[PDB]
């Protein structure tokens, strides 16, 4: 469920039937992952987290799901790696701090949301919602 030292303002991505995560954007400053943003179908969901940084955009091909995520913390979320069902990885930031593994406890489940806590400087805490397409 919830990774990091935490404390902050709670966020969670919009979770929808009829619409899945088709893409994603993570904002990274010089060091910290500031904010995340999922595209749900043909529309970017609200952008959640600290302001600022450079935003990496990543686009899932149809039928491609996020199935696992590594996350590194250091007072603030430094880095995140997402692996998909098409043998594709997406690196954001640098994996340095305390690495942690998020995966579904069940088979064929895939990333449906992201949630956590953030403050002014970036994200203090992150977690992932798994579920069938």
């Amino acid at each position: 469920k919830m990774y990091g030292p935490g404390g902050g303002k709670y966020f969670s991505t919009t979770e929808d039937y009829d619409h899945e995560i088709t893409g994603l954007r993570v904002s990274v400053g010089l060091l910290l992952v500031k904010s995340v943003q999922v595209k749900l179908g043909d529309s970017w969901d609200v952008k959640l987290g600290a302001l600022g940084g450079n935003t990496q955009e990543v686009t899932l091909q149809p039928g491609e799901y996020i199935t696992k995520v590594f996350v590194a913390f250091q007072a603030f979320l430094r880095g995140m790696v997402m692996y998909t069902s098409k043998d594709r990885y997406f690196y954001f930031g640098k994996l340095d701090g305390q690495i942690s593994s998020a995966y579904p406890s069940q088979e064929g489940q895939v990333l449906v949301g992201i949630y956590g806590q953030y403050q002014l400087l970036g994200i203090k805490s992150i977690g992932f919602e798994w579920n069938y397409p």
